[PDB]
């Protein structure tokens, strides 16, 4: 490029920087073909180009003015990559924002995404705010391949579509422009299928939608409602190992946390709206909106000392009783608790306060609604025709055709979508053994085999991989979640060594063995010493998350305190065992609402969180457990930087069932933060009782369940104890320690202390 251009540009008097600005060809050889990136960034010193596809990176070289950048680059297609933008000492990155120089549907966007390889298609698919010919309006587009007609109708013509009738491109997406509106138009499309009949659907890529049971889409300018101020937070993560970092999840359903008085409007960022009653049976109550939880989960979250949020599905969905998990409007935070902007302050909100956000995220099926993704365009559009793989009958849902290119696009897409405009750090897959079995929840006869006789989901298990492929190139950093419950190996092992690409997966199986343990009577613990110690036998096998979920505490299944055995006291006292069990026990942390303060009744998703117990002693003795508890767990690096790797622990003795004692090490990169730990599953309190340790020295008591600040006795070693040269469970040196009942301790060397 010229100086007179670069100028140009840098003064502002170019008539259009998308002629220059963005990508551009330059020439095209035999196999390849060159082409130019450029950008403008002011006040930045360097610039990357990213493929993250293709795992390059190419620096961006200043051209006449040292804020003007291009990079030349060699590669058959250049459709997928990001800006790397360094300023001073910060780097963000992001997409190029001269990617797309129109509003409408490209030659190219149409091959990319009938290829199913279109990462950015919510670009152009949906409603968008732009320009056409001159004029502001709305771009809708719609894939919709064997419709005979469809039509736009909206609040902006009366819900007539006659002279909004769309006009179809290549034989699969149907298109229109509508000048002069904007944000805020409320939509659906009119469909005829090819016998005639007309029914109308909510926007599959819609990006806002009415307030359930209403399923109008609604217009949003969704670059140009929010200012983000989490470009640090971002960084950070982008250049971190969150599986060497500290990951204690607070898993909340939004919907059910906390509720307000229907009596007054919902607040909003800089507005309110009408409130949104919980339900017909309680209508005296309203959902808080997203802009109330940033106020205050956030802070309550923060405090409590969790580093995640997990947040169960938040994308638009028709039944609460669902609680989520049957989605019919995948591209849009639901509008039960406001508008697209205030989630994106709620996450950008939590950003702020050094929090994380992972989202359940729901690609294994969807529920029949008329206005979903069903027979969309009259025939099975997104679900596979043949019922025996694209149904789920005992669930009465459907299953996405993930061999079909367009539905895997709606899908990979959609997962990125989530990182990209709303900032997310994460994503958590329920039930992915329903996506990965052709025989699941199947009888003999009822349904058919893989192409090699097998009952693998191929074309499921490509989507999979695909998914976490794209996830980890794109969003480095970022955690992806499993719950998978069938055993299939490898799900948390990248892709290329066979693996799923999941960087984490729920240990179900200790899941069960813990809470069929603590059930048990004390002194019958003695007969299943095995549950607190198989675990570990396969836990290398892949990286486990120890998750204590919402689904553990409905249908009569207790909430915690219920589950376990003996008077107050004991039940109190098994729950702190229980967690700090699993705080010490190598995995990362996940733990649902009200588990924190001792709620007793299961939960409700159509009520919210009994929280007048905070008003008693032992609900907020209980709650300044867990706040310490993590408050330990951030500061202690035994507990998170060598989960995944044999140094991490070593049992020192897991042998004395019949007082259900055990015991172990965890360690870290140095040798003064091991951390000794030992576990008395009885109420039977021991004055005496030995342990080997690794050095001589002091062994500070630096955690114990039964303070009498968590509600225990108050039993324990008195600050610590000094070693003894006395050889005890192999190790030449041994503690003799007071163990209080219905606990843990944790302790560790201080090598300074003075004898
Ligand atoms: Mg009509
Ligand atoms: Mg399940
Ligand atoms: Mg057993
Ligand atoms: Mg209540």
């Amino acid at each position: 490029i010229s100086a007179d251009q670069v100028n140009q540009i840098i003064y502002n008097l170019h008539h259009d920087p998308f002629e220059i600005l963005g990508c551009h060809l330059l020439e095209e050889g035999k196999n390849t073909k060159k082409w130019v990136v450029r950008a403008y960034l002011p006040k930045a010193e360097a610039a990357w180009v990213i493929r993250p596809t293709e795992r390059k990176e190419d620096p961006m070289n200043s051209v006449h003015h040292p804020n003007f950048f291009e990079c030349i680059i060699e590669t058959p297609e250049l459709n997928h990559y990001q800006l790397k933008v360094k300023e001073g000492e910060h780097e963000k990155v992001i997409y190029d924002p001269y990617a797309f120089s129109s509003p409408y549907l490209t030659d190219e966007d149409i091959y990319l995404f009938s290829e199913g390889n279109h990462h950015r298609i919510y670009e152009k698919l949906g409603a968008h705010v732009g320009e056409i010919n001159g004029v502001k309006g709305v771009y809708f587009a719609v894939w919709a391949p064997n419709a005979r007609n469809v039509s736009v109708i909206g609040d902006f013509n009366n819900w007539d579509g006659r002279e909004h009738q769309m006009r179809k491109r290549n034989y699969t997406i149907w298109e229109l422009f509508v000048p002069e509106i904007g944000s805020g138009t409320v939509y659906k499309y009119e469909i005829k299928n090819s016998e005639g009949h007309i029914y109308e659907k909510s926007d599959p890529y819609g990006f806002y939608r009415e307030v359930r049971p209403n399923t109008a889409s609604i217009v949003v300018d969704i670059d140009n409602i929010y200012q983000w101020h989490d470009e640090e937070w971002l960084e950070k993560r982008r250049n971190s190992d969150p599986l060497k970092q500290p990951v204690s999840v607070y898993e909340v359903h939004l919907g059910s946390w906390l509720h307000g008085s229907s009596a007054e409007k919902m607040p909003l960022l800089n507005g309110e709206a009408d409130p949104v009653i919980v339900s017909e049976w309680n209508p005296g109550a309203r959902f808080l909106s997203y802009y109330e939880l940033a106020e205050k989960l956030i802070p309550y979250v923060k405090d409590m000392g969790y580093t995640h949020i997990e947040l169960l599905p938040i994308a638009e969905h028709p039944f609460d009783g669902s609680w989520g998990y049957q989605v019919t409007g995948f591209y849009s935070p639901t509008s039960r608790f406001g508008r697209p902007e205030d989630f994106m302050y709620f996450v950008d909100k939590c950003h702020e306060n050094g929090i994380g956000v992972i989202l359940d995220w729901v690609p294994g099926h969807f529920p029949k609604d008329s206005h979903g993704l069903a027979y969309f365009d009259g025939t099975h559009l997104y679900e596979h025709a043949d019922p025996r793989i694209g149904e789920h009958k005992e669930w009465g849902t459907l299953v996405f055709n993930y061999g079909r290119h367009e539905v895997r696009n709606f899908l990979v897409a959609n997962v990125l979508f989530w990182f990209d405009k709303y900032h997310v750090d994460g994503i958590r897959v329920d039930a992915v053994a329903s996506m990965l079995y052709r025989n699941y929840l199947r009888k003999e006869g009822e349904w058919i085999a893989n192409e090699y006789g097998g009952d693998e989901h191929i074309e499921a298990v490509s989507f999979i991989r695909e998914v976490n492929t794209l996830l980890f190139e794109y969003f480095p950093g970022i955690l992806s979640i499993a719950e998978e419950s069938t055993e299939w190996e490898k799900v948390s092992r990248p892709v290329a060594a066979g693996g799923l690409g999941f960087n984490l997966k729920w240990d179900m199986g200790w899941m069960h063995d813990m809470l069929d343990y603590f059930n048990i009577d004390p002194y019958f613990r003695q007969y299943h010493q095995n549950n607190v110690t198989f675990s570990m036998l396969y836990y290398y096998n892949e990286n486990f998350m120890l998750a204590l979920s919402h689904d553990e505490i409905v249908h009569g299944k207790s909430n915690m305190l219920g589950k376990m055995p003996g008077d107050e006291w004991q039940k109190y006292a098994n729950v702190r065992a229980l967690f700090t069990y699993m705080y010490t026990h190598p995995g990362k942390k996940t733990m649902f609402m009200s588990m924190e303060f001792g709620q007793w009744s299961e939960w409700n998703v159509w009520g919210d969180l009994e929280w007048h117990l905070l008003q008693y002693e032992p609900h907020q003795q209980l709650k300044q457990f867990f706040t310490d508890l993590n408050a330990l767990y951030q500061q202690e690096p035994a507990l998170y930087t060598h989960d995944f790797e044999y140094h991490g622990f070593e049992w020192i003795d897991c042998n004395d069932n019949t007082h259900s004692v055990v015991s172990f090490l965890r360690r870290s990169d140095d040798p003064n933060d091991s951390l000794v730990v030992v576990c008395n599953f009885t109420p039977q309190p021991h004055s005496h009782y030995r342990i080997g340790v690794p050095e001589a020295g002091y062994y500070v008591e630096l955690f114990n369940s039964d303070a009498k600040q968590y509600g225990g006795s108050n039993m324990g070693n008195l600050g610590g104890k000094w070693a003894d040269e006395w050889s005890f469970h192999n190790k030449p040196y041994s503690l003799d320690l007071c163990l209080p009942p219905l606990a843990v301790l944790i302790l560790k060397l201080d090598p300074t202390k003075v004898p």
